[PDB]
């Protein structure tokens, strides 16, 4: 048994499509953005050039200097923001 | 009421339910099929979100550019068809 | 002399839908028409995946359009693993 | 000069996409050497339509993790998280 209480910034993206070198995550301002682009390639079907742009803007509170962000194997996106506090070792 | 099993049964299907009908072109390219779509930013549940694709499709032999059509369903599934 | 240069279409207009459903098998998904809804539903037992373990349940009713007869429905399932179904 | 390595020193968490789920449809529990995530979720995306969804994943545990460490929180874009 564990409680599940809500939490800090953090979102999932399915960027499957997409290799590592071809997905930009920055933080600008208030605003983490995600960027992805492939050039034209063939798949099953024929071919297909992919491109989106995401924004999100960090709630207030959070450090934009602590936000983080990892590719799973599988293709998920996460990015995690968390709250401000005082600087520690 | 009585629950009836589904028949099970050229020719591509795209979900493109996050673009307008206007967002989207499809044109005969030589012996290609071409399909684009795109927009620009938009808020939506999670923030903002802009998108672009492009897809090309080899028509197969025998199928004469003029027979290829498209429709959209009101659910968004864009379907190309083309007859021999 | 010029060389002619195709010009892009929009798409004009039936019931058409798309389901990804890669995480289950043919056999344990079932597509049905029960009234005016369609309906699907695909079970997996627990199985091991990358994360662990695994089981998964999905369940979708789709209201089939006016005028268009359940007689009419068709599903097909690509080696994608994405569904349609149409009317 | 000579290049020096550099070691990057850093524990159990994952992540998973919960978007829609209420607090209510979800448990996590520890069992035996394993954590539990038990959800299910229903709605209408639209108003005749209908679609339910759920799922039960079981993590192995690190070697040794007391299950009174095993904590759980909720993001408000809905990403569940488990740490240990």
């Amino acid at each position: 048994q564990v409680p599940t209480d809500p939490g800090h910034f953090s979102v999932l993206l399915d960027v499957k499509h997409f290799s590592p070198e071809e997905i930009a995550v920055k933080v600008v301002g208030e605003h983490v953005e995600v960027h992805a682009r492939h050039e034209e390639r063939p798949d099953e079907h024929g071919f297909v050039a992919r491109e989106f742009h995401r924004r999100y803007r960090l709630p207030p509170g959070v450090d934009p200097a602590a936000v983080t962000s990892a590719l799973s194997p599988e293709g998920v996106l996460s990015i995690q923001a968390a709250p401000a506090s005082a600087q520690a070792p």
